[PDB]
């Protein structure tokens, strides 16, 4: 059981420590079960912030809880990893904004966790960070203080609260003068447009039980959740990576090209043979892959796209090339800014679309478009913070996007563009 484990841990923790200054990792191998667990362990718990993390592939999971060191950049959580390069499995966790967030503005909000319980495959890890500028001692007492106020996992709360109020941001209108605004544009190729939803709910949502539901209908997706505190969360289900670096190795994707999935397997099947060979749906991918290509190509000693494939997710089908590199430097810092914000958000070309949004979007995207997952000196995974939502007490905010392009229609674009989670009042 986690409870024996954690008491070991507690008893490492009231033997000595340096009174000086530094940083020191316990890590307790965990019994396997605890890494079924883990939405369930961090949800219980009452510190903050938090951060779930189920990776695509259903093999690696975590549930962090606690800081003890946090950046508000990419840069600065780069440059910490750097300087601890003794430091093996020292991981820091969080979201990249497509835009800073009030959390001056930040445009990451990335942690040194106080505890981590990490599963990859079968073996699940709980590592507690110490960490402190003048002694480790009184670092480890509150540490003590922290694992007593700790709370025993529990069950998934229900899926509970009901939509009293709906609104869109922007509303029709104003979608409709955006839009018109690009179509004259367009004569910039594409831009995408966002639109958030805001429901008011009876009562505050509970993040566990969204996030629960969330995972049961979104397969093939990154999971991640950022609890700042008990009320303000950003959390989401990405089918997309933004990149994977393994030592010098990297994987991206262009994730681009769609047909309607649907439920019976073989009419999908059908579809994604449409899409499979469809030319207009295969070029809109392998601009993607051109974009991404030239965003890499002063940081690579070589890069290539492998055969393309479909992703079957719940209501969409998607044509995906991964997209391999060898880097010439290990800098997540420099991977972060050539690959974000990626062209599939903000449109082709990559510029004149960027300062189209900066120029007539109204609203921030704030954590919507950017990245979530975390970092280390050999491993650093990203996915693209799609299909996500802002928690805000009894409020939730949905992020959604729509390609504008010369034949858009801007009530045909509403009617396309997570809310299928909750019930109404």
């Amino acid at each position: 059981q986690l409870s024996g484990l954690l008491g070991e841990l507690r008893q490492k923790l009231c033997a000595g420590f340096p009174e000086q200054a530094g940083i020191q990792q316990l890590i307790f191998p965990a019994p396997g079960l605890v890494g079924r667990q883990l939405l369930e362990w961090l949800t219980a718990q009452t510190h903050f912030p938090q951060f779930y993390w189920r990776h695509r592939d259903n093999h690696e999971e975590a549930a962090v809880c606690g800081q003890t060191r946090s950046f508000a950049d990419m840069k600065d959580a780069d440059d910490f990893i750097q300087q601890n390069p003794d430091a093996n499995g020292l991981r820091i966790w969080g979201l990249n904004a497509f835009e800073p967030v009030m959390v001056n503005a930040q445009a990451s909000f990335l942690f040194l966790p106080r505890l981590e319980i990490l599963r990859r495959g079968k073996k699940t890890s709980l590592t507690l960070n110490l960490s402190s500028e003048t002694s480790l001692q009184k670092d480890a007492l509150q540490a003590i203080t922290f694992i007593d106020q700790l709370m025993a996992a529990r069950a998934l709360p229900v899926l509970n609260a009901r939509i009293q109020h709906s609104s869109h941001t922007p509303g029709y209108p104003q979608w409709r003068n955006l839009i018109q605004q690009a179509l004259n544009d367009i004569e910039l190729d594409k831009v995408v447009l966002a639109r958030t939803t805001t429901l008011t709910l009876n009562k505050p949502l509970s993040c566990a039980a969204f996030m629960a539901a969330s995972r049961q209908v979104n397969h093939r997706c990154y999971h991640f959740m950022l609890r700042f505190d008990d009320r303000q969360a950003f959390l989401g289900s990405s089918p997309e990576r933004l990149y994977l670096r393994q030592q010098l190795h990297l994987e991206t994707e262009a994730l681009a090209g769609t047909v309607s999935n649907l439920d019976s397997d073989p009419q999908a099947a059908v579809l994604a043979d449409w899409l499979m060979h469809d030319e207009k749906n295969q070029r809109e991918n392998l601009l993607v892959v051109d974009d991404i290509c030239q965003r890499l190509q002063g940081g690579v000693t070589a890069v290539d796209v492998m055969p393309p494939e479909i992703i079957r997710l719940r209501k969409v089908q998607h044509l995906r090339r991964r997209i391999c590199a060898q880097l010439s430097r290990a800098s997540d810092t420099d991977c972060l800014q050539r690959l974000q914000p990626t062209a599939a958000v903000a449109g082709l070309p990559r510029e004149a679309a960027r300062q189209f949004i900066a120029k007539h979007e109204l609203f921030s995207r704030g954590w919507y478009a950017g990245s979530a997952g975390y970092l280390s000196l050999k491993r650093t995974e990203f996915s693209v913070a799609l299909r996500s939502a802002r928690v805000d007490g009894q409020q939730i905010h949905l992020y959604a996007g729509a390609g504008i392009v010369a034949g858009s229609d801007a009530e045909q674009e509403w009617q396309e563009i997570l809310q299928s989670l909750l019930e109404h009042e």
